[PDB]
């Protein structure tokens, strides 16, 4: 009946987390989520997307090797991995890490779908976390105690401000795939935003530009269509070292770095800018091509026309100069913000909170102030920009189980970079 | 005493393999011996830059069981490094990483036994099982080892063309160059006979210096072409049980021109080193002419060493049909490694099948005996062609040795991997 | 009215002998070609083709860099050079290839088209040779003489033997591009033959293999999927070093080793294997693929069936054994094959012939007996494997400047390779 | 006697350039002085391995004349050796061969003049023209030259953080570096200071070595990261005269905020030495712990030499705002270069617009004057941007320097080149 503890998302972070835990002796986790199954990122999932990151950081491999849940292993169970010996790529297609999650998923007895958490409190008298569920298919109330819950409920598409009327008119990244047949018959289409999202659509519209008539259009705020900086250097501060180093500033002075640090976690894979290049120069050698890339243009307002048309303000922060711009169609690859969910009003006093009114999360990765409480993928503000990194799972995981058991589970290097972070004196 | 059911005689990486497989077999009961106090693999051709031409999944155990303690990704993570690894990216290991890894896991497993040199090997009639006879190498104790069936990975050793074995006190096989790679810097001029791997690992080395002391760096091949190792992917689908289940459709030994004729597919070079050894030439060039010479299709024949104080050599060049000689003070022959059955074999002689030339007559789960129960690793190059000395192969032959040896499948064995189909077929 | 020399067809070869002799004080030349203007296998000239040569082996740049008709002046006349810097990719897009080819031909005086020539003789009284044309489009006769000619007439769309009935049933890679359409809708495709053309028309097809329902097939008699070997010490057998020492070998010698060294000229760029590799382990992965991929397999004999169908008999040499497969649509990318011209009956008495009736060509290209008659890429049995190669285009246009007019017009290098081919005793 | 159109002072590679661009200009008359006594570019930051960051394409002229006979492809085609470089395949010229090239070009000119170093520069009003005071450095003969027009590229010379003057006997700067090699790797412990290209190159040269002397290797800069240069091919659109007329948008040095903020787009060392510096310091590791140190965002405030025989480095943490110490024996200081205007420029000094700073305030056609006769190579940093020190946009300058000093486009000029619009742009 009761959990040492409860799990609350599903994805990929818990989702290693709790590959991680189920050989634990002595540990009782359980993990909840709401949809029927595990599904990543379905509306951006093209047949040519790839992640950015090695396949050494699966759900469990940079924890442990020999873990069942590995991605080789499942690449042995599904007895192909003689052929993915032969392809010989670090880099895992978007569509065979979820098929590979789902194996994982299927596989495990932890994991309890149809189950959307709707209160979350603390019961003084039993000293533990008393989670009131939903089953999403049939109304049924449960609740689950346990004495310590882990938060991995995702972040949510977002979209600009000036943007909430029209909503139905645009298609924001994360359903790209599903209107994208509704997209390609328009006559004009504009992505707006340049992460590797925007760029990987940017890319597949590229493709068939000439297929269809459209003219497509690339618009953003940024300074430049940068790459996510990825030279073994700069890889180095994606490590416990550097994550220590940033934990311990100042924390107006992270929040500072993160915005200036945006070329280390958001931008694009840089084979993908030069193949889009590579790809407006192919396509220009039939005609002159219909296309327009705007650079440092934050979207200030829209409006909707009469004809069937998009009216974009936008403004040139650079060169302090509005201007206007019109597409049919629009493809808001704007990203994602976290929000605390519903739920956490229930324990919303027991957890400590910054200036800024967001979960002030301990190096722990802890909210409460008993570490019992932990967060996955919240504390962009508090531990850096390898936060959502699919690398650092593992070693987040690491140090949860750590908390949650007494002991060091899966061992938890402290330093792995041949730099030196912080300040140090010789002697 | 006891009868294991297996006895591997020799540890080299085939039988380092076969017992970290074999471990944790249930009911399994078998051993390892080798001469050698520890594990190490040819230490005197190891330069700092060298490294193996097969991804790390072909380790130890990961093509038969990635979950295996034994894993090259496990090694990395109990070393605390595979953070390091995962920002390295690079499928290939250093071949001094490999054998720090080897050594690794030979120290962690429980069936090896070093400084066991096997001197004597025959059949007891009475007992009907195998009888080994071996030396300890530090107490000199004698000692007697019984086996149903024994496993030999003795490995191949260094060899030189007929022609040279008078002048084997002079001149270098590539086996002993770094030893003496100080004695060949000193000398007028150097040749490398030889365009395998090894060869060119070396070629490349000295040509590093060559602007630094005197020499005359030449490189002489019976081969065509200084060719590259065909790693296109179509081409790995050969190396797989489809095609070694294809290669098992009987020419009888019309494999054996094909074996010759498949030359590229297990000798060659890097296509890298090939490339580097070209753009190393181009810009040692900038400075003058380079005293270099690079002959191809050249047999050699005879040689002699002349009072002068230099080796003259004879060589035929073969497409030509015109013999022709070169000469050089330093010489490093880099002619490879060829099996000869053990001294111990005579003692199982009339029991093991033979070629029409003496050698091993292996059968499909190679066997060399009649019933079964006399395997060998990599002695193959006529029954299983070009994949036998490949580490890729290690853990699929190893698999089927445990098949045999255990009656049951331990390790499935993937079939299902090759898009191309190899034998006719009709629709 | 008389020229120095006539130059008989246009495609890369003479078009780039046009441009290399424009220039040249004292040298009256002209070309002649049948169809109205410069188009370079359009059927063949797939959007993401690019060739298998750097830009430099461009119309004149390996024989004079400073030619107003090299690539790169070309990219700077339509103002995009800094573009094509940007792009830093050594290989041209066929299309561009093309675009280039043709604009080098509007600039050139020197060429005529819808010329095609009927008939060409020695006349005795004056010592020089008589051309005969048609002009394509109205009819009119003309002639044309020259002390001497070349010939560029280029090779011919070959198909097997065992076709020539069948031929409105199957397209030849040559007219590939017409044919997509029809062929897509077909539910079942083969493509005959392992060309760099049959691999990108492969690729291109799998592309679009789920996107239409079609089985994709590809069988050769090939025994792999090989690429074009590229390494740059085979690339040295590229240049004139090479071409003397094979020039000089026996005939029997060389059309054996042109039939053995395919993988030098023939073969498939090692990017595109690997990408329809890549390709194949992709679509995998929503279902099983229904391709198949035959090797070692010669396409002995083929028949009509009632339905809408082919049966391809096909001989796997390896394993000894027929079988049968079958194929709605059907693309033979078997290449393509010269056969001295009709017009070549005239002068054919005073051209040197070879045992096998074909061309006697002399180190200079030359075929007659008296260094007057040149040939353009007919010369494989006698020059070697580069002899189709764009980037020995400017060496041969060189060697033939320098017999046309009495001098080295363009510098012709006598070696520029590190290694030495032949036999070369020291001393 | 007679008044050149335009006298450059400096034969760097901008003015070497601009010299082959002018001197088959018809009715240009224009001059090179230079104090050297040939051509040479920094011979001692100079290593076997180092090579440019930019295609060879952004040689002395082929980005504004492709046919001119000082391109790079003539140059390697007139010494023999252009095959060779077409084997190579390589866009990046080694630094030795740009060397030779550009020796080879200012040999064939005839507009040089060396050993001339000029003195002092003056207005003579009543002459209206520039007067040019020069000394023969070989006989020792004082000349004066008549101009109408100047255009200096004296180029810009080697700097030290200010703290480091005293010290200057002893360390050495990373020009000196080569000549002090063999004495740096006999001490204990060497630092580098400073993270662009040149740092990175000798660091990478130093830990080569690093096992096989004593040495302690440290790096230390000011920036935030080691960081790549940014070589994404969307972001070099930002390199072209699109991006420069749009630099010509007056935000009156607001782009001076932007010039240390746009620091990686041309500081920043090439992608791959950042990475082979990874690999290196990972393979040397495989011996032992290396004693190596590397820190970041780190100011050298001051220095000291004890007693002891060391150095004492403050430095200061910026990012974290915290003061550390570290010593070492050595010390190369990778610190760059900075233009200050030469001695001769007094004598024009009221003739000249300055910036705020004492800069040149250098004009949209670079001319530093009132008049558009005085203009300048390279000290433009703080009017043209990243852009102004890249070899690739020599032929734009040169090709402006020429419209204007000649009054008509002599080399046009390619503004029809980006994809990306840059300034806001309505529709
Ligand atoms: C499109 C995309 C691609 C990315 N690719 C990479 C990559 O290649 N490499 C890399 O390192 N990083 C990558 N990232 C970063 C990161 O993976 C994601 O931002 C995101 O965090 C996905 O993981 P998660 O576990 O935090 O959340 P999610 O996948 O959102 O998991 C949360 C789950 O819990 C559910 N849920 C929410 N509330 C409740 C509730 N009350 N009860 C039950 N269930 C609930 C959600 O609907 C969902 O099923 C990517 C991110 C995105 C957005
Ligand atoms: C240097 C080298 C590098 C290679 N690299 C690659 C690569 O990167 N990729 C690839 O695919 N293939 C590679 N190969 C091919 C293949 O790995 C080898 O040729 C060899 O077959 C592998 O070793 P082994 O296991 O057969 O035995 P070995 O490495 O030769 O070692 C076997 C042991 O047998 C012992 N022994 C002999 N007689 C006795 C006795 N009487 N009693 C006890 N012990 C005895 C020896 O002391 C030795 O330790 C490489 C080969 C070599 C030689
Ligand atoms: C599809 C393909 C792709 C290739 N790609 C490459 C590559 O990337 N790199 C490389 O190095 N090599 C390549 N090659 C090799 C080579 O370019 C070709 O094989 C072929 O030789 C094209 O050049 P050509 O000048 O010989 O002939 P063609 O292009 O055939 O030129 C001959 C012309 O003369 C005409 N003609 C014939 N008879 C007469 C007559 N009596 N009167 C007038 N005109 C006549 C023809 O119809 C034609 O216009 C390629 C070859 C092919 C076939
Ligand atoms: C070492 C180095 C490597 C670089 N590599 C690259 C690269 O790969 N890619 C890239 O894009 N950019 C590169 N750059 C940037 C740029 O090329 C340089 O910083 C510099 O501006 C180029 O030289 P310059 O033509 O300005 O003059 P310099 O090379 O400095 O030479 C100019 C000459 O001025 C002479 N001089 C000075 N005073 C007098 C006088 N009174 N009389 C006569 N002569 C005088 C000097 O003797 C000298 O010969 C590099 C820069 C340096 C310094
Ligand atoms: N591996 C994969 O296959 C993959 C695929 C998709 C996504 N991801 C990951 O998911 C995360 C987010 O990716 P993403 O592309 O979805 O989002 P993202 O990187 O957050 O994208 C935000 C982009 O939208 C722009 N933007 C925001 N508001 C704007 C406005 N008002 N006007 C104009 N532009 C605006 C941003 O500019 P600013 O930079 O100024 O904000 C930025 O360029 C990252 O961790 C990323 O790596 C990975
Ligand atoms: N750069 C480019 O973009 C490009 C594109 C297309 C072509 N090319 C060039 O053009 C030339 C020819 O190219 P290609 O692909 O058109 O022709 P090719 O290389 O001559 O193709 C012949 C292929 O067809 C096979 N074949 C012939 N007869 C057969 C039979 N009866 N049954 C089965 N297979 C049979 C051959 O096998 P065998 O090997 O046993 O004969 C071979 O694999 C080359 O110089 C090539 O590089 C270049």
């Amino acid at each position: 009946t009761i959990y040492d503890f409860i799990g609350i998302g599903i994805g990929p972070f818990n989702l290693g987390l709790a590959c991680l835990s189920e050989p634990v002796e002595g540990l009782n986790g359980v993990f909840l989520d709401q949809n029927p199954g595990f599904d990543w990122h379905t509306g951006m999932m093209l047949e040519s997307a790839h992640l950015q990151t090695p396949f050494m950081a699966d759900l469990v491999t940079l924890a442990d090797p020999t873990s069942p849940y590995s991605l080789l292993n499942f690449m042995k169970q599904k007895g192909k991995l003689y052929s993915f010996y032969i392809r010989e790529d670090f880099f895992l297609m978007r569509k065979e890490y979820n098929q590979y999650c789902q194996w994982a998923a299927e596989r495990l007895g932890n994991l309890r779908w149809n189950t959307r958490v709707e209160y979350v409190s603390y019961d003084d008298n039993l000293q533990c976390y008393r989670v009131r569920s939903t089953d999403t298919v049939s109304g049924k109330q449960q609740e689950w105690l346990a004495h310590r819950l882990v938060l991995g409920t995702g972040p949510s598409a977002w979209s600009p401000a000036c943007s909430q009327p029209y909503r139905e008119r645009f298609v924001h990244s994360s359903e790209y795939l599903l209107n994208k047949e509704k997209l390609q018959k328009k006559r004009s289409i504009t992505v707006l935003g340049s992460g590797q999202s925007a760029a990987e659509i940017y890319y597949d519209l590229l493709t068939d530009i000439d297929r269809f008539g459209y003219q497509l259009n690339w618009i953003t705020r940024a300074p430049r269509f940068y790459p996510l900086e990825y030279t073994k250097l700069t890889l180095e501060m994606t490590s416990p070292e550097w994550i220590d180093y940033f934990h311990s500033l100042p924390a107006a002075k992270r929040d500072e770095l993160n915005a200036s640090q945006k070329n280390l976690y958001k931008g694009i894979n840089s084979s993908l800018i030069n193949a889009i290049y590579d790809l407006l120069y192919v396509k220009q050698l039939d005609g002159k091509l219909d296309v327009n890339l705007f650079t440092h243009s934050e979207l200030t307002d829209m409006r909707w026309l009469a004809e069937g048309e998009f009216e974009l303000k936008l403004h040139q922060q650079e060169q302090d100069r509005a201007y206007s711009r019109r597409t049919e169609g629009l493809v808001m690859a704007t990203g994602y913000h976290y929000q605390p969910p519903a739920f956490v009003e229930g324990i919303q006093q027991r957890i400590q909170w910054d200036e800024k009114d967001r979960y002030d999360v301990q190096r722990n990765y802890s909210i409460d102030r008993h570490n019992q409480v932990f967060v996955q993928n919240a504390e962009l503000h508090t531990h850096g920009f390898v936060t959502p990194d699919l690398g650092m799972a593992c070693y987040r995981n690491s140090v949860l189980l750590r908390e949650i058991t007494g002991r060091e589970v899966y061992p938890v290097e402290r330093q792995i970079a041949f730099q030196t972070f912080p300040a140090q004196s010789e002697m």
